[PDB]
C-alpha cells in the first residue's frame, strides 16, 4: 500500500552529516510517506510549531543537551484530537520511515503537547 520516498533518507542524511538543519517533519501524502518540510532553526517552540494540533506526523529532531551531546530523535506525533483513521494510517506505516533512518538515538510517542515539550524530550533523551 505505501511506499517510502527517495527524498525522506536523503535529507534524514543531510540533517545527520554537517549543519543545515536541525530538524524534518515527514507525513502522508494514502499512498506515500514524504518531506513535509525541513528547518534550519534552532529554536525548539518552531518545531512545536509545525507540530499540527490535530494532526499526525512524524519528525527527526537533532537534540542537543548538556560539554554537550547530540541525539537524533524519531518522534511519532499523534495528538488526541487528531481522526483515528489518520491514526490508525501513520500506526502501520510507522515502521516503514523508521526503519530506513539510521541512528535515532532515542524514539519519543507524543499525544499532547506535554511529551514533546523540551524538558521532557531532554529527560527522555538521558
Amino acid at each position: 500500500g505505501v511506499t517510502l520516498n527517495d527524498a525522506c533518507v536523503e535529507t534524514y542524511q543531510q540533517l545527520k552529516l554537517g549543519k543545515k538543519l536541525k530538524y524534518i517533519i515527514f507525513h502522508l501524502n494514502n499512498t506515500e510517506i514524504a518531506v513535509e518540510k525541513s528547518s534550519d532553526s534552532v529554536d525548539y517552540d518552531n518545531f512545536l510549531a509545525d507540530l499540527p494540533e490535530d494532526e499526525c506526523r512524524w519528525a527527526v529532531y537533532d537534540l542537543e543537551y548538556e560539554g554537550k551531546r547530540n541525539k537524533l530523535t524519531f518522534v511519532s506525533w499523534a495528538p488526541d484530537s487528531a481522526k483515528m483513521k489518520q491514526k490508525m494510517a501513520y500506526a502501520s506505516s510507522k515502521d516503514i520511515l523508521r526503519r530506513a533512518l539510521t541512528g535515532i538515538a532515542v524514539e519519543i510517542q507524543g499525544t499532547d503537547f506535554s511529551e514533546v515539550a523540551h524538558e521532557n524530550v531532554l529527560d527522555k533523551a538521558s
